[PDB]
């Protein structure tokens, strides 16, 4: 009961849980926490929220054995709780963020000091991946709504990969899939002209039965979307060039293949699901 | 006591100014303040690669009231004034992990990565602008010098090191001192017996017969300047035209120490000793 309702919510950013086949396979709870934990990390690198100077962590919450509750925890202290639902959990994390006037967070991911405004060469990220220890760079643009920065915390390096995007962006352009794949023509017509005055989903939504859009918010995939993708590497390639070339290539077609794969999930949702 | 703290820092070209400081009203706090800044300055200089380690001075009380001052590393009590020069020397040298080379092999910072450089200051204008904490190899410089640079916090430092021992320092000092004689047959006796006692020794033969054992009663046989350290804190801490003045500073305060010590040691051993 308790497991299903994370593994609804981690898919929301392309996670595939494997809490429930641990806990059926006999592992004990710090096993599960360790997974839930794992799972919330890789969410949240993909959430993209801005709060990856927080330590996300997860732990069960029982009652005479028997899993019933999901307490999520940041830098230690519970904040949220899965039976919460999706609107309260993604409100609790919403009051953690600081975007600037474009929409991107205003955190550094480090503790506070010197990040890098990167002028445009790789001359300023070659000596700071081989040379430096510690570093942070600000955001710069990546191309195609992107916005990239690469960091260094001890022995690892990692990069992220941000194209900004809401719920409601993310069921908008699942709305305009379902809608522009409408066979006839005359029924497309009205959709397109109802899009103009309450907007896309709710256009598709007047297509379904009453409560569907109630339906639909009770659900993750209402309150969380896949915003970003973050490659990280450890040890002696964390130093080279080429392995951080190919490791923002690797987060910019995560990040590509997740957004899309998002907009079939939602268009399947708006079409077949809502039930 | 404060006398044999002005006379310990003095090996480092330091005019110690705590027993001015103590004979204005002035508190124990304030005198250890003093006396950690006046320790640090001269371990900055003295080079004995102890530069991860955290160096401060606090007074020992004796029933309430100071008498000596303890020398402490990393918040440990580990030598003492009263103790004589050559106890402090040997105390750091435990502590000292010198290389082949005459150079330290530890790093500054904690244990991590460490830049070698390669000619040009590519890489050093990113890690003084853009960077954080780091951390620099020695690199060689003019006159058998050595540099090396490092970021901790907000603060920017520079070393230039020239090895030097206290034996090198009086070897050094003893060459000056012979090659000065008017008399060209007494210098050729002092250098033919430097050949198999050395330079030093052959000096302290063709003086009184106790300069050796008042050589050593001195701090100037048992610490030597090898380094010299600027340091800049705030946003000039990344600026590359604040660096070049700082190693340029750190050369010339090297070389001029260098120097002064040379002169005042061969002062000691033509003259002095008595």
């Amino acid at each position: 009961n308790p497991l299903a309702r994370f593994a609804e919510l981690v898919a929301t950013a392309g996670l595939q849980s494997d809490v429930q086949a641990l806990a059926d396979s006999g592992a004990d709870d710090t096993t599960l926490e360790a997974q839930l934990t794992q799972e919330l990390r890789l969410a949240h690198d993909r959430w993209g929220l801005g709060l990856l100077h927080l330590q996300h962590s997860a732990r069960l919450i029982h009652t005479d054995g028997v899993p019933s509750d999901i307490a999520l925890l940041v830098d230690g202290a519970p904040r949220a709780q899965l039976s919460d639902g999706a609107r309260a959990i993604a409100g609790t994390y919403a009051s953690m963020q600081a975007p600037g006037p474009e929409g991107r967070s205003e955190w550094g991911i480090l503790p506070e000091g010197h990040r890098v405004t990167l002028r445009p060469g790789l001359g300023q990220l070659r000596v700071l991946i081989e040379d430096a220890r510690d570093f942070e760079t600000h955001w710069t643009p990546g191309a195609a709504q992107t916005w990239t920065r690469t960091w260094r915390q001890g022995e690892t390096l990692a990069v992220e990969v941000h194209r900004p995007a809401t719920p409601a962006t993310a069921l908008a352009k699942a709305a305009w899939k379902v809608i522009t794949s409408i066979k006839d023509r005359t029924f497309q017509r009205e959709l397109m002209e109802r899009s103009n005055q309450v907007g896309m989903l709710g256009a598709l939504l007047g297509a379904r039965h009453s409560g569907a859009g109630d339906a639909l918010n009770q659900l993750p995939e209402a309150h969380f979307a896949v915003s970003s993708a973050v490659v990280r590497e450890t040890g002696r390639e964390g130093r080279e060039v080429d392995r951080w070339k190919a490791m923002q290539r690797e987060a910019t077609e995560t990040l590509d293949e997740l957004q899309k794969a998002a907009t079939r999930r939602l268009a399947a949702v708006l079409s077949g699901g809502l039930r």
